[PDB]
């Protein structure tokens, strides 16, 4: 038996635990997993005919939103995670990068940075939104203009203190390439950082530690960790391409068995075991602490 595990490409390294615990007691049993942005995951059932046993999101808002009552219909909430901003030894100026000064260091004209495509990835929407919230939190109301607005067509705009991000379709998004570069999902920043295209990325701190890099923790008034911090997050709103409209939130992330699952009773046994303590160990040693 085959069973089909769509997810984000935030759980790539979990997933291969869990197909290894699963595979172990479930001999007769081969799971097959795709990463890819949450979103994008999603519409390989929603828009591209695909059957899938588990859909598991870094955001669990994304199941409802995009695929309740046709595809889904209940969502299971497990895990947390956290921005931080990303580098290599070699990345300019990373002896020098800090908590203090990491906004001013992305600002100088010989760095480049990435983060990934909002409207398929939650790690790219949270990126934009933790950017927007440092104007807040450090009361500098350019950090999101000389960083972001400048340097693509992704702006926010302002009213009493919140802030609305409308996302162009993913074909008229416009970066300046000299500048940033995006991808369809924060892994594949991963390959641009290593091949010295890239200085600094956005990225969760799991992913971060599981790939060796170095990295500054953001304030978590900005960072989307803590759930005691959710008040600060809500002020930041990013409405994707598809029309869906995501606020900050504590990072959670979310799991379903489609209703075109094929494989329905061993489905359940993998999400028991991702939701199980021994799921949790899993994850919390991958980076990523339990709820």
């Amino acid at each position: 038996v085959k069973l089909k595990v769509f997810h984000a490409g935030s759980l790539t390294e979990p997933m291969k635990a869990f197909k290894r615990a699963f595979e172990e007691k479930h001999p007769n049993v081969e799971v097959q997993t795709e990463a890819a942005g949450s979103a994008a995951t999603i519409r390989k059932v929603t828009e591209l005919g695909r059957k899938a046993d588990v859909i598991a999101t870094a955001d669990y808002t994304l199941i409802q939103k995009m695929m309740y009552p046709e595809f889904a219909n209940w969502t299971i909430m497990f895990a947390k995670n956290q921005i931080v901003l990303a580098y290599r030894n070699d990345s300019r100026y990373a002896d020098e990068i800090n908590s203090q000064n990491w906004y001013e260091i992305l600002k100088r004209p010989d760095v480049r940075f990435g983060f990934s495509n909002p409207n398929d990835d939650p790690c790219g929407y949270r990126s934009l939104m933790a950017i927007q919230l440092a104007e807040l939190y450090y009361n500098d109301p350019t950090i999101f203009d000389e960083l972001v607005a400048k340097n693509s067509n992704l702006r926010f705009s302002e009213d009493n203190g919140s802030y609305v991000l409308r996302m162009p379709s993913s074909e008229r998004i416009e970066i300046n390439k000299s500048k940033i570069m995006i991808r369809s999902m924060e892994m594949e920043l991963i390959h641009l950082v290593e091949s010295g295209e890239l200085d600094y990325f956005f990225i969760y701190k799991s992913v971060a530690k599981q790939h060796g890099f170095n990295f500054v923790e953001l304030p978590v008034e900005i960072d989307l960790s803590s759930p005691d911090y959710a008040e600060l997050y809500s002020k930041v709103k990013v409405v994707l391409a598809n029309g869906k409209e995501v606020t900050g939130k504590p990072i959670v992330y979310g799991i379903t068995i489609p209703k075109n699952a094929e494989n329905r009773e061993l489905a359940v046994e993998f999400v028991k075991l991702v939701i199980s303590e021994e799921g949790q160990e899993i994850l919390r040693e991958l980076g990523q602490e339990p709820l």
